[PDB]
């Protein structure tokens, strides 16, 4: 994907023979030029598709095209300064000159840039590219891999009359037969997307795959999406009935992995719906990553991160306060239950209040005269339809700030010093917040 650079002569890196490693007249149109990290310290020959090493850690040796071999320590190399290369370890460099010869110098002849910027090698590391479908269970790509007696350095369609790029799990495919088509944009590609009808937003369900969750999330990103996120209940909906052939783990975007909160949607969605499954969230440390089970009809339980299983992408008048464009008013003196408090608010012409954003919160709780021990009813409530809090005065759910353990009840109340919120019995004198459009 890149040449090597040396500054002091003005010329690139060229790949001579599978033992002869020159220099040359920087051509960018030239495959024996190019070169890719096939892995975090491998460095490959795009033209023989083969890694350079050394053939012992020891000063002037040269520098040719071995076999890449993962567990090889005389492939291994790393970026020590700034444009310095040399083997993993050793304090010998990549000195050079007609072959390049490996060296103990570290001048200007030993400093090399990615031709076309100023950075070093490194800049461009190698990104593991995890594979959809195919019969390695979404291991990542190994480069280079064999097939029908053919080196291929980059996802190819051969074998093929479709056009879809794959590539093998191993470096040997016609030996092992293990591969996986490429998170890339095939000619087709548009099939391992679901698309929804109503909100238009695309899934992708990874089923006959076994990634862990911080795995799982990286197959999400390089693809340009993210961890599933269910904060609709047509998604969910829409999801179950897709699932439901299948029947083993699916991870999704939920996770507790902050030390100082409870769960939330690593999209940083707003945690709004519940589907647990009957003993989920159980109290065991650890299982902070939950994984979606089509088998058990389509719920959420949490398991220890590094599980191995499938997953799923996606793609004012008086008393009444100013701020953003509505009013509000905290009222103290009746307390009365969620439903006698939200009669009270229609009649005044505003409703209980709905928070959207964390400034509006701290507006609440900052200068609305809103006191440390008080205990007062919102919008809040998924009494309508079940475990799906919805607002009040019908506003979206976009912004959710829960309580620990909350939500552990059909309506909601803000308690604490922090103004968080807490769901509880409907049925409880309690002051309430209000709200109204200006």
């Amino acid at each position: 994907q890149f040449l090597i650079y040396n500054e002091d002569h003005k010329r690139c890196v060229d790949a001579v023979s599978p033992s002869a490693v020159q220099t040359a007249a920087c051509n960018q149109d030239a495959e024996s030029q190019k070169f890719r990290w096939v892995s975090e310290s491998q460095i490959m020959s795009v033209a023989f598709k083969l890694c350079l090493g050394v053939p012992s850690k020891t000063d002037w040796v040269a520098i040719t095209l071995y076999a890449c071999d993962s567990k090889s320590e005389f492939q291994k190399w790393e970026c020590k300064n700034d444009t310095l290369l040399g083997i993993k370890g050793e304090d010998l460099f990549f000195n050079y000159g007609k072959n390049i010869m490996l060296y103990k110098g570290s001048g200007l002849w030993s400093r090399w840039k990615i031709y076309g910027t100023t950075d070093n090698l490194c800049s461009r590391g190698y990104e593991a590219m995890y594979t959809l479908l195919g019969n390695a269970n979404g291991a990542t790509c190994a480069f280079p891999f064999k097939f029908e007696n053919k080196w291929y350095a980059d996802c190819t369609s051969a074998g093929r009359s479709d056009g879809w790029l794959w590539c093998g799990t191993t470096t040997d495919y016609d030996t092992d037969k293990l591969f996986g088509y490429c998170p890339l944009k095939f000619e087709g590609s548009e099939s391992l997307w679901n698309k929804d009808p109503l909100t238009s937003v695309s899934y992708q369900i990874n089923s006959k795959s076994a990634l862990t969750w911080h795995q799982a999330r990286k197959s999400c990103q390089q693809q340009n999406a993210e961890l599933l996120s269910i904060t609709e209940i047509h998604e969910q909906t829409y999801l179950t009935g897709l699932t439901s052939s299948l029947t083993s783990g699916l991870w999704i975007g939920l996770n507790s992995l902050s030390f100082n909160s409870g769960w939330q949607w690593s999209d940083r969605s707003p945690f709004r719906y519940l589907n647990w499954l009957p003993g989920s969230p159980s109290a065991e440390p650890g299982k902070s990553c939950v994984s979606l089970n089509p088998g058990k009809n389509a719920k959420w339980e949490n398991l220890e991160c590094v599980q191995k299983l499938g997953y799923i992408c996606k793609k004012c008048p008086s008393q009444w306060w100013p701020y953003a464009g509505h009013c509000y008013k905290i009222h103290r003196d009746e307390k009365k239950i969620q439903r006698d408090a939200l009669t009270t608010c229609r009649k005044e012409g505003g409703d209980l209040t709905s928070i959207h954003t964390i400034e509006e919160l701290d507006f609440i709780i900052s200068q609305l005269g809103y006191e440390p021990n008080d205990e007062l009813w919102i919008g809040l409530n998924d009494i309508k339809i079940q475990m799906y809090f919805e607002w009040s005065d019908g506003t979206p759910v976009t912004f959710t700030k829960w309580l620990r353990g909350e939500p552990s009840e059909d309506c909601v109340v803000m308690k604490g010093k922090d103004g968080y919120w807490a769901d509880r019995g409907c049925e409880w004198p309690l002051g309430y917040i209000c709200k109204m459009k200006s």
